[PDB]
């Protein structure tokens, strides 16, 4: 039904038509390069093996936290809550 | 040994921050984005070579695929020329 | 810069798997498997919930998937014995 | 309109499977392994470019990192020969 002979266009449209086969997803992953950015499970992670005191990896989740709502790290996207999944960098340290 | 619930937090964040402190710390971050009915360009090619008679090698329905995208049939989800099987499209204007 | 094209390979390998190297491992990877007429859990407590009349709300429509489930009318794809919107599924023998 | 919670659940299940039935089915899954160490195809492909010096563009690097998978530096986690950026790789014997 459609060759190199056909319309690009109407291949097209075969193509976006429901049903065509063409494999689709409602999400995407983009690579941003941003100097000295870490993953919010890294930092968790970090805490709970360097800084004594933590009886469970959630208590050193609740410390990271309030690392945030301190400014002492800063969210790459606007979000206010503290998610393990997200991307941060430093705050201003002087 | 040496940082606790007890110090500073300035402090222990400086620590994390030092070189050599081994936090992963890199050049990159990775973003998910909600855009529906979106397409990586492997499978567009893949969707051509198995529906469009006439491609004697698969790397013919990758040139295809870049005509469309220079056409405007299908479109770069960011700001990039080039055609890549590793990014994602949207369709172009089809009314 | 240290490391070239006149580099031997094995070294610029053991240098790429080395800690704190820039290369971006974890401990997880993701496999595409080609699975006519799967579906997602969650696809499964939509379509009940939409079309089976007498569900006081969404929960009671995923116990019923559940209850799919423990019976053998529907199927996981992997091991597994808990129901999870998460994961996928085929038909059980009609 | 037809199915309720006195429905026989055999029938329910029929019905959601027959053709045209409203049920949104797919021909692809995704299943996650854990993998000790795993990484992209295309992480190695960044890497090399980044950090090896003599490459004029990144089509080199990923003919290079090809080269790897050939001499057994790097391996498929599944039966698969050709490299591919979207694959997953784990290092070979490294001593």
């Amino acid at each position: 039904g459609l060759s190199v002979h056909t319309d690009m266009a109407s291949v097209t449209k075969a193509m976006a038509a429901p049903e065509s086969g063409l494999e689709v997803r409602d999400r995407m992953w983009l690579k941003i390069t941003i100097p000295n950015a870490f993953l919010g499970s890294d930092v968790v992670d970090w805490l709970y093996h360097h800084v004594e005191g933590f009886p469970e990896r959630r208590e050193a989740r609740k410390y990271a936290s309030g690392l945030l709502k301190a400014g002492l790290i800063r969210h790459t996207v606007n979000k206010i809550t503290f998610s393990e999944q997200c991307y941060y960098v430093f705050g201003d340290l002087s």
